[PDB]
């Protein structure tokens, strides 16, 4: 097991291209099962059934550099056990919250998620550290065959792979890309990137995905169109628009620099100064500052303070594995004051070492 | 060369609350000059000719309280006689021939005004009743408590004024406030008792907050801290309320490593007078801002 107990497993702490802006990538492929109904119509047998399936083909098979599947059932896990994988990106709140036979099944190296029994039967998903959609493009497919060997997807040649909701038929592809942009969020320009951004065909969405809200200015830019191109065309395209998401946030970096100066030196700072000391602190102030003092190490304002240990304040911090690091279930009043703590003994470290 | 002297950091009864004590008692052209002629021949300490002073220099005395902006300002022609520990400073042509001013530190009326009486009867021994008796209190409790604006009016009943030290008119920025006033002795009397009174009020008022904020409490004179240590640009108000919460948390005792002599010491340091001796040169307000930051985080810096 031991999922639970770090943030950001060594796949993931992995420096990747563009690491400083563009915190991963995800790719999702949406499937169903032959001879079952899908998700959205089917009885209580035929969801433990699907477990089964997956069940009795994976568990005994590991995949090499990935490493050994480790199937988890919902029903199996605890309400924090849920949270603590939904605030490391491993399940979607969907499948934690909305899905009492939904499963997930984990590799060693926490590289690939596979949800059993959520929007669609299979949701595999691959995650690559910083900007990598071209690689963890061949990574699923590679998987997607893998796995259609050992199972049968539900496909029709015209309608393309068969999906419960309308928004992912065809290709049952989802490619996302988590983007930490700070300076277009202060400059105020992301009011006009985010429109921008739909008519293309993208859709911005939350830390969580759809339903979640933009915690620490961290942003989901992923594809909605399904259907009419493939693959590989619209991973090109999600790319060559984050290339630009890149080299807007870069620049207003420097605007903001050569414009507010001295003043922006104080904002990272004075962020600095109350998580370093701080003895109660909320999730939106938490978020703020963390963001603040990630943009502060990227401009070279603060020092001997590294950007991965604030990519990890980010989950550490949420209700899950504060409760956890707690070590039981924590009240309102209790995880401002634990949230606080942690920040400052985290930051107390860096500054010893 | 410092901001507080020696004999100002050192602990007086009640300095938690109780930042100094003075005293200063009234005595009495071409004669101008004879006087200060006269007490130039007799005098270890070191004479101060405002004459022979620029600007800065004024404004530096007048932000340590060693001589008074009438004379800094209205007084070309008026002179200063300082001590080695800044103790005594004895102003020349002020409204007053002599203006003779005694500072201890913490609360020590009495031994402010026995001095102030003595070196009195020296002056008196060699050369042929407008007493000022004056302490300055750091009260944060009692305004957060919301008890100040009662307080205030209850003192002035009894024939005592209060003003706040470096806050333009009524509003006094920092929490510091100046309280000041029949025989000498008895007006000295009359303040002390009044003062322990404050004490005791302040006292019970902070373990109110305590007791009510909890957490919250820490949680602010830290956040102050941490604004304090780290900022780069703080104006004048903002450098006021944090180094009144930064003291406050050193009272308490959930601020542990620093000295709570930067209250005294950063609000007399952050005035323009010595904001432009740190820099160097003249300053634009907008370039204070920057200054008045860098001066507190090394402050902080040399504790931490
Ligand atoms: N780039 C990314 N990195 C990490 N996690 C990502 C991601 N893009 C999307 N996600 C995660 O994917 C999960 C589902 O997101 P959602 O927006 O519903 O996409 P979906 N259901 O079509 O697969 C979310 O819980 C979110 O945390």
């Amino acid at each position: 097991g031991k999922f639970f107990n770090t943030a950001v497993s060594a796949w993931m702490s992995q420096e990747g291209p563009n690491s400083d802006i563009v915190l991963s990538s995800r790719i999702r492929l949406a499937r169903n099962i032959v001879d079952f109904r899908f998700p959205t119509l089917f009885s209580s047998e035929e969801a433990k059934q699907i477990v089964a399936l997956f069940e009795r083909a994976f568990v005994h098979r590991p995949y090499g550099e990935a490493g050994r599947f480790e199937l988890l059932k919902m029903s199996e896990l605890q309400p924090i056990e849920k949270r603590v994988l939904v605030e490391k990106h491993l399940i979607s709140p969907h499948l934690a919250e909305d899905s009492p036979f939904g499963a997930c099944l984990l590799s060693e190296n926490e590289e690939i998620s596979i949800m059993i029994n959520e929007e669609d039967h299979i949701r595999i998903q691959c995650l690559f550290p910083g900007l990598q959609l071209a690689e963890a493009l061949e990574a699923a497919s590679e998987l997607d065959d893998w796995i259609e060997g050992h199972v049968n997807y539900a496909f029709d040649e015209r309608l393309g792979y068969l999906t419960s909701c309308p928004t992912n038929v065809g290709t049952g592809l989802r490619a996302s890309v988590m983007m930490h942009l700070p300076a277009l969020v202060l400059t105020q320009q992301i009011n006009r990137i985010i429109p921008a951004i739909n008519q293309l065909g993208l859709v911005v969405r939350g830390t969580y995905g759809e339903g979640s809200e933009a915690l620490g200015n961290i942003f989901q830019i992923s594809n909605q169109i399904t259907l009419g191109k493939s693959e590989e065309d619209i991973v090109a395209d999600l790319h060559t628009i984050v290339e630009q998401l890149i080299a807007q946030e870069r620049a207003a970096r420097q605007a903001l620099v050569k414009t507010l100066g001295i003043q922006l030196e104080d904002k990272v700072f004075r962020s600095y100064g109350i998580l370093a000391n701080c003895r109660v602190i909320d999730s939106k102030e938490a978020a703020q500052c963390l963001s603040d003092v990630r943009l502060g190490i990227d401009l070279g304002y603060i020092k001997n303070v590294s950007r991965n240990i604030l990519n990890e304040l980010m989950i550490l911090t949420q209700p899950g594995f504060l409760q956890q690091y707690a070590g039981g279930v924590l009240r309102p009043e209790e995880r401002d004051v634990r949230r606080a703590a942690l920040i400052r003994e985290r930051l107390r470290m860096e500054t010893r070492l």
